[PDB]
C-alpha cells in the first residue's frame, strides 16, 4: 500500500475494476509549489518528506478560467475542472495493476484545452481501466495553463515562457527517477495526449531535454505545427504588455513588470488573460507554446522540416468532424439546440468570425474551395462546410502534414480516423464525431458495462485499447488475435491510414487530399 520514492514514501488506494484490483496514487506532488517568486518561474525541485505522503485523492487543478458557454450541461461541463483550482497545482498520478508488475510499460497522459484550461482528474481520462485490462502503467499530470503557465518574456527567467512545458518535462522527469518502484519500466514510456495535449506530445519529440525521457509518442486531434500551437515571439510580447497594462503593471525594466505581476491575485491575472488579444475568435491560444531558446530552439516548422526531432514510432489520427464543436462557440447561426442550418452570408459571416486578421481575397478562396456543391440546393451545404473548413484547417491538414514529414525520415508512424460517435453524445447529431470523443474509447469507458454504452462500442473500445497498448509495448498499433484489419505504415507516398468505427474497419489512402493541398500549399500564402 506503501511504495518508497526517491522524495519520499507515498500511500496509495486499492480500486475495484472488473473483478480485479488497481493501485491508485492520486496527487504525488512532482515540484515545489510554484508560489509567490515562483510564480511565472519553471519549475523547481522538489525536497524530501520524512512522513508518509498520501496520494488517495486527486490534487487541485491549475488556475484557469471556466467555458460557462452552456452551464448545467454535461457536454460541456464534462470538460471543466472536478477539483479546486489552485497555484499549488503541479501533482501528478500513478495507476498501477495489482499484483504489482515486474517491469510494466508506462503511459503517460498529456491533457489537452487549448494550452489554458484542462485538468488530469477527468472523469475521461481515468487511468484504471488501462491499467486492469493491458497490465500498464498510467501516468497523467496537471501542469499550468494560460498566462501563469505560458507568459513570455524571452531570455528573462522570471517568464521566460513554456513553463507549462517544462512542468510536462518535469513530471517526465519523475517517472524516470520513480517508476521502477511502482513496478514500471522506465525504459519504456509512451506519451500520449489529445488536442493541446497532443501538440504537446509533439514538441516533446522536438525539445532535445525531452529525449531521454520517453520511448515512442502519440497524437491524438493535434500537432505543434496546427495554426493555434505555437504563439510567435512577436504577438508573445505584445499579449504580456497588454496584460501589464490591463493590470497596471506596466513599467519599463521588464523584470520589474513580472514583480508587479507576482503581486496580483490569480483571479485578476485570469480576468485579463481575455482581452490580450484584440480580436479573438473560439480557436484563440491567448498564451501558448513560443520559441523560447529553451525548451525550443528554433521555429518548430524548420525543425520538422530539417528533420530535427527524437527518431521513434508515432500514432497519429484525427476524428471525422474535429471543427463542428467550435461552431456553437461563435459562429452566427449556430446553436447545439437546432440543426443550425445556415445560408450563404451566415457562412460568409462565419469565415469572418474564424479568419478575422485575414484578407478579403482569403476569405474568398476558401469560400471558393468549399462551396463547389456536389448538391446546390442541400439545405445544410453551408453548415457542413463551415465546420470542414474548421476542422481541416485547424486539426486534420496539420495532423496529416506532420505525419508525412515525420515519416519522412525513416521512421514508422500509424495512421487513424476515427468515425464513430458516441451512442451517449450530449451534443446534436449535426455536430457529428466531435472533437475530444475518441478519448472516452481510448481510456476504455465503454469496457465498463453499467455505462449505457452499447455492445459494438465495448467491443470497438476493447480492440483501441489494445492497439494503444501494443504500440506503447512494441511499436505495432496491431489487434493480433481476433482476425482483424492488420494496420500499415503511413508511408509519404501511399498515405494509407486505418479507420475506427463500429462497423468496418477499412484501409483507406490520401485523407482528404484535396482539402489539404489547400490549407497546406496554399493558404500559406495569402
Ligand atoms: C526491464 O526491461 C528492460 C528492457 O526494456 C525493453 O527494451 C527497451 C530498449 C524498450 O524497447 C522497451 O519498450 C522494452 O520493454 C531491461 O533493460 C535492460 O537493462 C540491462 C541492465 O543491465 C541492460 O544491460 C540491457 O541492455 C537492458 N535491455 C535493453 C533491451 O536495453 C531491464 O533490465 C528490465 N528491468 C527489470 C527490473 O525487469
Ligand atoms: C498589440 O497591442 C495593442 C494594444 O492593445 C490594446 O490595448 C490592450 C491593453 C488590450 O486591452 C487590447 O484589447 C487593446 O486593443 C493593439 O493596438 C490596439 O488595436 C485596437 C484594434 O486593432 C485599436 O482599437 C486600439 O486603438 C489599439 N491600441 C493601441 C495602443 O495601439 C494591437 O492591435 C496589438 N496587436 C498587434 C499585432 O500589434
Ligand atoms: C438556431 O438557433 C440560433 C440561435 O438563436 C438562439 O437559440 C435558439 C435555439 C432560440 O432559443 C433563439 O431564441 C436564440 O436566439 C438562431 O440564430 C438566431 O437567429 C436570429 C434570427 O434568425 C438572429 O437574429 C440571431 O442573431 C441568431 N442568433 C445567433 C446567436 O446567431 C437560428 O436562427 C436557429 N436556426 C434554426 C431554428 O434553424
Ligand atoms: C474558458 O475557456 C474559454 C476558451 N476555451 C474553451 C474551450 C473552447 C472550445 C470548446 N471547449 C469545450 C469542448 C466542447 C466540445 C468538445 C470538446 C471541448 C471549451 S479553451 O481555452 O479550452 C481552448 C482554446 C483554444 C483551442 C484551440 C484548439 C483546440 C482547443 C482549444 C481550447
Ligand atoms: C494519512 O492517512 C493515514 C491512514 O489513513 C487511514 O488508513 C488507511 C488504510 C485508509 O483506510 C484511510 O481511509 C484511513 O483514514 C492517517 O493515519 C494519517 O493521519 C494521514 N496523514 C495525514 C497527514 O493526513
Ligand atoms: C477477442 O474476442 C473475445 C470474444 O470472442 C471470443 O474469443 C476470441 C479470442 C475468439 O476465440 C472468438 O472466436 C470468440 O468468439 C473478446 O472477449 C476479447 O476481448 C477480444 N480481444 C480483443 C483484443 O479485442
Ligand atoms: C484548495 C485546498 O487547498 N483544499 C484543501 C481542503 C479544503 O481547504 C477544505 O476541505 C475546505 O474546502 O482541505 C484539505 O484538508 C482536504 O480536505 O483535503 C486539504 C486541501 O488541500
Ligand atoms: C531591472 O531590475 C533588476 C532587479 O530589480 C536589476 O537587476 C536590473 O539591473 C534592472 N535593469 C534596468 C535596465 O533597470
Ligand atoms: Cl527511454
Amino acid at each position: 500500500i506503501i511504495i518508497a520514492t526517491k522524495n519520499g514514501k507515498v500511500r496509495g488506494m486499492q480500486l475495484t475494476v472488473f473483478g480485479g484490483t488497481v493501485t491508485a496514487f492520486l496527487g504525488i506532488p512532482y515540484a515545489q509549489p510554484p508560489l509567490g517568486r515562483l510564480r511565472f518561474k519553471k519549475p523547481q525541485s522538489l525536497t524530501k518528506w520524512s512522513d508518509i505522503w498520501n496520494a488517495t485523492k486527486y490534487a487541485n487543478s491549475c488556475c484557469q478560467n471556466i467555458d460557462q458557454s452552456f452551464p448545467g450541461f454535461h457536454g460541456s461541463e464534462m470538460w471543466n475542472p472536478n477539483t479546486d483550482l489552485s497555484e499549488d497545482c503541479l501533482y501528478l498520478n500513478v495507476w498501477i495493476p495489482a499484483p504489482k508488475p515486474k517491469n510494466a510499460t508506462v503511459l503517460i497522459w498529456i491533457y489537452g484545452g487549448g494550452f489554458q484550461t484542462g485538468t488530469s482528474s477527468l472523469h475521461v481520462y481515468d487511468g484504471k481501466f488501462l491499467a486492469r485490462v493491458e497490465r500498464v502503467i498510467v501516468v497523467s499530470m496537471n501542469y499550468r495553463v494560460g498566462a501563469l503557465g505560458f507568459l513570455a518574456l524571452p531570455g528573462n527567467p522570471e517568464a521566460p515562457g513554456n513553463m507549462g512545458l517544462f512542468d510536462q518535462q518535469l513530471a517526465l522527469q519523475w517517472v524516470q527517477k520513480n517508476i521502477a518502484a511502482f513496478g514500471g519500466n522506465p525504459k519504456s514510456v509512451t506519451l500520449f495526449g489529445e488536442s493541446a495535449g497532443a501538440a504537446s506530445v509533439s514538441l516533446h519529440l522536438l525539445s532535445p531535454g525531452s529525449h531521454s525521457l520517453f520511448t515512442r509518442a502519440i497524437l491524438q486531434s493535434g500537432s505543434f505545427n496546427a495554426p493555434w500551437a505555437v504563439t510567435s515571439l512577436y504577438e508573445a510580447r505584445n499579449r504580456t504588455l497588454n496584460l501589464a497594462k490591463l493590470t497596471g503593471c506596466s513599467r519599463e525594466n521588464e523584470t520589474e513588470i513580472i514583480k508587479c505581476l507576482r503581486n496580483k491575485d490569480p483571479q485578476e491575472i485570469l480576468l485579463n488573460e481575455a482581452f490580450v488579444v484584440p480580436y479573438g475568435t473560439p480557436l484563440s491560444v491567448n498564451f501558448g507554446p513560443t520559441v523560447d531558446g529553451d525548451f525550443l530552439t528554433d521555429m518548430p516548422d524548420i525543425l520538422l522540416e530539417l528533420g530535427q526531432f527524437k527518431k521513434t514510432q508515432i500514432l497519429v489520427g484525427v476524428n471525422k468532424d474535429e471543427g463542428t464543436a467550435f461552431l456553437v462557440y461563435g459562429a452566427p447561426g449556430f446553436s447545439k439546440d437546432n440543426n443550425s442550418i445556415i445560408t450563404r452570408k451566415e457562412f460568409q459571416e462565419g469565415l469572418k468570425i474564424f479568419f478575422p486578421g485575414v484578407s478579403e481575397f482569403g476569405k474568398e478562396s476558401i469560400l471558393f474551395h468549399y462551396t463547389d456543391w456536389v448538391d446546390d440546393q442541400r439545405p445544410e451545404n453551408y453548415r457542413e462546410a463551415l465546420g470542414d473548413v474548421v476542422g481541416d484547417y485547424n486539426f486534420i491538414c496539420p495532423a496529416l502534414e506532420f505525419t508525412k514529414k515525420f515519416s519522412e525520415w525513416g521512421n514508422n508512424a500509424f495512421f487513424y480516423y476515427f468515425e464513430h460517435r458516441s451512442s451517449k453524445l450530449p451534443w446534436p447529431e449535426w455536430m457529428g464525431v466531435m472533437h475530444g470523443y475518441e478519448i472516452e474509447f481510448v481510456f476504455g469507458l465503454p469496457l465498463e458495462r453499467r455505462d449505457q454504452y452499447t455492445k459494438a462500442e465495448e467491443i470497438l473500445s476493447r480492440s483501441i485499447v489494445k492497439r494503444w497498448a501494443n504500440f506503447a509495448k512494441y511499436g505495432n498499433p496491431q489487434e493480433t488475435q481476433n482476425q482483424s484489419t492488420s494496420w500499415p505504415v503511413f508511408k509519404s507516398t501511399e498515405q494509407k491510414y486505418l479507420t475506427l468505427n463500429t462497423e468496418s474497419t477499412r484501409i483507406m489512402t490520401k485523407l482528404r487530399a484535396q482539402q489539404c493541398r489547400f490549407w497546406t500549399s496554399f493558404f500559406p500564402k495569402v
